[PDB]
């Protein structure tokens, strides 16, 4: 099973200048809980944005060019990325925009955080078709001293 996880600001913005400009510790905690002990697939730009391997997860990087770091696994196509995960129950695709576009048709589940923040961005989460997806979990949180925007955790499953 393939799942996508992402945090979206208004208008599906997910990044700007190879960064995420907001800071929502509660959402990073949600990301860690839902990805720990699973393989994570990311594109090369997202690997450079994170800047280090994510501990406790098999890190698989898509790039058309040879890898430059043997602490992670480098693959050259979507099919190779999936194969490198082996026989696991759930593969987590962690972006960025180009990678999400390619894995969306193959995904059964989306873990989305909707952030009430207006962000100029240059990268968006794919338009998906709402009729294809059932919301099975949602949890709203107001802003607090640690998290400066309200946010909504949602899990959707392909109907
Ligand atoms: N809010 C969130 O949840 C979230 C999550 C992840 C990322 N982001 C943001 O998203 C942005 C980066 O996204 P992006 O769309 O620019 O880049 P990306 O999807 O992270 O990476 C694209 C790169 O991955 C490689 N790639 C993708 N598909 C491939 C394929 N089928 N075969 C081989 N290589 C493939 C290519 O690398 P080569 O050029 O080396 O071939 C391509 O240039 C940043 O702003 C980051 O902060 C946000
Ligand atoms: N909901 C969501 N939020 C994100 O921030 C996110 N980020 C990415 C890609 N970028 C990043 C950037 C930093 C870390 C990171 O530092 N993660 C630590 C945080 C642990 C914690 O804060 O409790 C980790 O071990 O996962 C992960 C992914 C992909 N999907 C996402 N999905
Ligand atoms: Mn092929
Ligand atoms: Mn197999
Ligand atoms: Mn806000």
């Amino acid at each position: 099973m393939i799942s996508l996880i992402a945090a979206l600001a208004v208008d599906r913005v997910i990044g700007m200048e190879n960064a995420m400009p907001w800071n929502l510790p509660a959402d990073l905690a949600w990301f860690k809980r839902n990805t720990l002990n699973k393989p994570v697939i990311m594109g090369r730009h997202t690997w450079e944005s994170i800047g280090r391997p994510l501990p406790g997860r098999k890190n698989i990087i898509l790039s058309s060019q040879p890898g430059t770091d043997d602490r992670v696994t480098w693959v050259k196509s979507v099919d190779e990325a999936i194969a490198a995960c082996g026989d696991v129950p759930e593969i987590m695709v962690i972006g960025g925009g180009r990678v999400y576009e390619q894995f969306l048709p193959k995904a059964q589940k989306l873990y989305l955080t909707h952030i009430d923040a207006e962000v100029e961005g240059d990268t968006h989460f794919p338009d998906y078709e709402p009729d294809d997806w059932e919301s099975v979990f949602s949890e709203f949180h107001d802003a607090d001293a640690q998290n400066s925007h309200s946010y909504c955790f949602e899990i959707l499953e392909r109907r």
